[PDB]
């Protein structure tokens, strides 16, 4: 990198210049899971990135998932699973495996990770402080909705306490747990939950790493890959898409109907992946606007 | 309760006041374990008596352990131990699972039941926006210090990030576990941990939860009992007491002779311990004073 | 109260904790008189009451009254009096003599007493600051309005200067005397001047301190005494109680339709009072609410 | 006045910049009594003057006496005294009425006075918000220090919450009545008080409104009168001055060598006198430096 | 001025009692140019008043004009002029030589006079910080629009940083030059632009210094001159008066149509005309208000 | 630019890191002059620089020179020099020609290029708030001290009042002029005044922009071409090198004695002279440390 002349490393410093203006003092949300959180120097590079950051003035925000992680916690506790149509049941015995998982290893990880670079990550769940909800949801299996168990959707959250936090200064790494209206906690789905702690606290985009290079309108036609698209566009094309599409596609159409200005599937595979999204024209994800 | 004179409820609420006068914006550390922790009515208690200190203008820290419930994770992970001396070793196979169990089952459990009565509990380790460091210890077993693994004592504490969050109107919820100047992670003896973070903060007092009705000199001689001591006095009897009660003394003679006013043990299995100990003359704990 | 268990002493503050919660952070305003003002116990169990709810987070505001004390410094100075029905005319002899001894002898004995627990009263009227004014009242004997000299109602308060006062940590003993538009110095009913503080501050209770054990309906009847009674009944029920239950009752009307949540109609001869009424269900007063 | 011409209107106007200059954002302590406190022209003007200074950004304070008016209402209350050498002494019962006639009485006329033209004054004592105690004083009699009742001096202040309140934009208007340690009220004289708020409060200039044109070395040669003077000169001068003289000349020593800038004497029977005295080089008044 | 007595100097200052208070915390624009920065006495004194208005808590703003001075540095520098009409056309070389002329020699003489007083003057165009923009104007040149180069008047206000400044204790000397919409520099007329920074700031007052007594209504009747005036009045008029006139009385509806209260034409060959105007009843100038 | 993968464009931006660390919430004096400011692409660039700094978090201040404009406008005016050694003598004729040239030219040229990315740049003088001050500096011509005229050093920085300026997020393009303590405005050499500005804010880093490509030990030798050097070396050395280069060096040695981390003499032909030299490790400039 050091045969490379540094008249052209200044132009492509000098052209951040016109993402470093419109992000200065905003919040981006970023949903996190994929060989970005697998992969060590994805990983490594990812927390690089948030530190990017937060030492020019913007404010992330990282939602992550994490559902291999759990299965393999509970295989090694022998614990038996009931499936329902394709869905594990979450009894409250997978739930407090989800939680300390999710919360108490996968979380902790990105939290040191970004904490080498200075005091900025912390670690959070809606049942921490009661910053936000969850309302218990049915999934459809074949035709019939049915119950599988603590699962939820992100209900409410706290607006206020959650940009208090950001303002001090810190990077909130978010585990998608949280109690219902009764003080029960379920999991949520971290697709969706990024998209509404976008919307609650009004980012200016949401980035959603994907092990994908973008969305691909009639996939695998190489040339059906498209760089920008809207909501409407997108919503009648929703229901063709590979399964693994589905939960970022929708989260990127909840939080752009809400008023995100744009929601972005970008290629986690790619090293500092956020960064040429962000701070370049180069990026090779999908943008989503409203429409 | 209800066919007892009015005029004597008022009495004891009356005699509250001096307390509550000494308290009033103050940072009180209690560390919390043992059957308060266990038992469903004590823990709901507990919970109870921080959102007290808290609608009181008292700032309470809550330091936890959970030495058993890491012992039954590691039988159920089949996780075959090594001991030297008695103790342990904490191999970076044990820490992850000492910190999954601490910080996202442990802690979890007390965030959510004080958050029954308000957003005020978060949970915390020293990793979390770096509030504390840990510096690896050695232990002497028979009599050579020797290496027991990933456990350290507190090094430094972000005694300023600390009381911000505390000055927010949050109950911190502390796991004891932080990173050394490395950025690995050690787990820490909780009643220490108490110890240090009482004494970094300017606690006003330190309360340390036991399963014990207080200090007994010569156990088992039932009026061997004392109600109030120093630290002097209480140093040269260190080497005498059961093993259970060395950790609660020592944390008791590094807080106070760091200049907390005073420690106390008091008896965790009684309903409602702190309230009694605070805002009463009725406790049955022992107090340590500097002398 | 020392051959009392120290496990139901817990109990009784630990059932303080619901009114703690509803409290902290509000302001109540207290109405002060009668013997609780006469009897020296029961004036230190007042004072101590005031510091209670200062160290608990909660915002007492004081207003007093002090007519008896009043006549009997008319005596002393030998001021012959006028009366129009049962009134006294106050000229302005008479409200300098008002003024003297409500604002320089009882309110300085409340500001002292509360003022041994830590810097927390401070000694107002409507002439400081200009915190509220007065309009000019006519009262109606047997059936005609007539004039009975510098007597008024409050007629505006100055909400955010008042606020500001209790937000610095300082409990107002308020004496009812206020100027005019015109700068003219009236002196104020003392139950009624309550009721308007109330409202104008958003107080979450009003309480009402009086020699009895609470209102009855049809007195004596000793089973007449309700505990809880909205507005709608009450207001039918006024005009039939005795002449000393009135202003009492008719603050309370003023107060809960104002949307004051609750006014409390006390019994002052109870040591401490407030203390029972505001943190146990065992209260004998009755509760006014909107209805 | 307004057959004067314009042009020399406005250099009057003009020459008040350098002392408005000196004084913007000060504190300047004014003792207030004489015929500028009996007369009603006067008070307005003194009323008014306050004004002036607090709608210039001064922060003024006023500290009253009012013995003359002490002695009437004892005179109606028909209080038998007792004199030691020439001294009243205080009673309890003597407090009480010198308290109420200060601070319920004369402290509330100038409230009133001042309020005209805005909402500034506020009343207090010592007592209100702890903001000074006093130590109780012996006299001499003759030769023989001897007890004379609740009469003391200035203790300590509570120079903090005295600089809030003058920061809030309030004008303090002072009654000298203060507990001891113990909580007993003392009356202190005013002159003194005035002198050691004046130091309390790092003020800029202590004002000593009199009924005299100055300070007069030699009484009654015309011509030894002084218009400044240093504190070493004027200390050893102290002891030929008449009776009446001394209590002024004291506190300006004691202010002035307590590191107040300056300290004067001025004519308070002039109406307007501390707008000459302030921002004119044509008072009449005496200063005092140290040297 | 020290053979006049010192009651009456007294009554001058007191006078100005009432407009201290109605100007106490306000915003004054002052429109400066003529003799008074021509002559160095009337120079000083106008520099002394603004010192005068900033410790007495009022918030001066200057903007000043110096036509004449741009027409000698354009003379000096040997550039030919055009004129449409009785216009010269501001080509971008006139521009510079008006923005070096305004900014860098004519407002740096205001500055540093103010300054003699203390650290007050800040010299400021809407070039910096984006504190106004400017909107290209045309003229009428007999009875067509034509174009007359970089000319304009003012678009927007940036209000909120413009008042930021001003209570950081700054007083706002203002050069009349800003950049329209697309950052091309334009010189505003100084009577204009100080009418439209009154209205943008909500000013209580705006003074137009000018050569003469005041509006005269049939120039040269002698006592057509009027004292006060409304604008519906005024507008009606206008087309009747003297060239000279017609900028200042513009200015004076456009301000006070705009909801300033009061403007005011002064005479600015009067030594401290502006504490005259202000705090005196003897003014020569005219009044506009609305009607 | 577009024909350059993109996984490299991301490592130049993460390379960014280290550095935007080190200087996020510090400040960069920037003394600016020669090319980069009289040709219009290196122009823009340095103020859209100036613009990215603004937008990462990093406080610049700008000090610029203009030399060569000063003596066009003099040639034009037809100012007839005079000159002792190889000095114009600056008269009182000479200043206010240098004074409007360098505020009402030359600054106003880089506020506007700034303020072209939003509201930040903000011209000023020592003349404005008074925000520094110059003492009279002599000249050795040959050998003997010679006045010169008004030409000095910076004396006393308004250390504070800078720093707020900077914290409001404003971006101060400074002309070195300021008042003497007579209030006489003198010329300061724009190399020195930066030096001072960046040793009295504490600034992290001085950047010295200049013709050349860095530091030459014994020009011109290719290879005497340092990147780094310690003061004492540097000091040596200054005698030998050509009169171009001692003012950029004796800035660098006051200011990095004076305790700024580092000085940096930089090539201001380079476009993004500034980001190469932050963000960059292959900047040609040379750094001066203290040894
Ligand atoms: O959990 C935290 C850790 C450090 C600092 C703040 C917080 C926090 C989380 C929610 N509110 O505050
Ligand atoms: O009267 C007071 C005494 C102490 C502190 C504040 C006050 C006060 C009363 C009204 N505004 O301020
Ligand atoms: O130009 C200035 C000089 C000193 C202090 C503040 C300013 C300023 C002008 C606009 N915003 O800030």
């Amino acid at each position: 990198i050091e045969a490379l002349p540094t008249h052209i490393k200044a132009q492509v410093l000098a052209e951040a210049l016109p993402w470093l203006k419109q992000l200065h003092g905003k919040v981006v949300v970023v949903k996190y899971g994929g060989n970005a959180m697998t992969d060590d120097t994805l990983r490594r590079a990812f927390a690089a990135d948030m530190a990017f950051l937060r030492n020019c003035g913007i404010h992330p925000v990282v939602v992550h998932g994490g559902g291999p992680q759990i299965t393999a916690m509970l295989r090694r506790l022998g614990i038996e699973g009931d499936f329902k149509g394709g869905f594990r049941v979450t009894t409250p015995e997978v739930l407090d495996v989800a939680r300390m998982v999710l919360f108490g290893q996968v979380g902790r990880e990105l939290v040191n990770l970004i904490n080498a670079h200075g005091p900025y990550a912390v670690g959070i769940t809606g049942e921490d402080a009661q910053l936000f909800t969850a309302v218990r949801r049915s999934v459809t299996v074949d035709g019939v909705a049915t119950d599988i168990g603590l699962v939820g959707d992100v209900d409410q959250v706290n607006t206020a306490a959650m940009l208090d936090l950001v303002a001090a200064g810190r990077i909130p790494v978010v585990s998608t747990l949280a109690p219902d209206a009764d003080g029960v906690v379920h999991n949520i789905n971290a697709d969706t939950a990024a998209a509404a702690v976008a919307e609650a606290l009004g980012a200016e985009k949401l980035l959603m790493l994907t092990d994908i290079d973008g969305l691909y309108t009639r996939w695998p036609d190489r040339d059906s890959l498209v760089s920008e698209i809207d909501t409407g566009t997108l919503a009648q094309l929703l229901p063709t898409l590979e399964s693994g599409m589905v939960p970022k596609v929708e989260a990127c159409l909840r939080a752009v109907i809400g008023g995100v200005p744009s929601a972005h599937i970008i290629d986690g595979r790619v090293t500092h992946c956020v960064l040429v999204e962000l701070f370049t024209d180069a990026g090779t994800g999908t943008k989503v606007v409203r429409g």
